C-alpha cells in the first residue's frame, strides 16, 4: 500500500499528501470509494473522519 508505506514512516496527512502528488493524493479529491477501500483508509479515517 503507498499511503500505508508513507502511514509506516510517520506521516500523517500533509506529510504524504505533498500537494497533490503523494501516495494518498488520489485519495482526497476524488475519494468516494476511499473508505470502501483499504490502502487510502486508515489515512482518511485520520484526515477526514474516513466517510
Amino acid at each position: 500500500g503507498e499511503c500505508e508505506q508513507c502511514f509506516s514512516d510517520g506521516g500523517d496527512c500533509t506529510t504524504c499528501f505533498n500537494n497533490g502528488t503523494g501516495p494518498c493524493a488520489n485519495c482526497l479529491a476524488g475519494y468516494p470509494a476511499g473508505c470502501s477501500n483499504s490502502d487510502c483508509t486508515a489515512f482518511l479515517s485520520q484526515c477526514y473522519g474516513g466517510c
